[PDB]
């Protein structure tokens, strides 16, 4: 669940939700954020989430 795979210490994002939302969204970094953002876990289920 997208809470647990966060992963702060590379993501410059306070907020899990508000780390999705940027990877799930057109940004700087949507589909990419999902790998740089959370672990392997997060990473594939954001991936095929993530919709710019």
């Amino acid at each position: 669940n997208p809470e647990d795979w966060f992963t702060p210490d590379t993501c410059a994002y306070g907020d899990s939700n508000t780390a999705w939302t940027t990877c799930t969204t057109p940004g700087q970094t949507c589909y990419t954020c999902c790998s740089s953002c959370f672990d392997v876990v997060g990473e594939q289920a954001c991936q095929m989430s993530a919709q710019c």
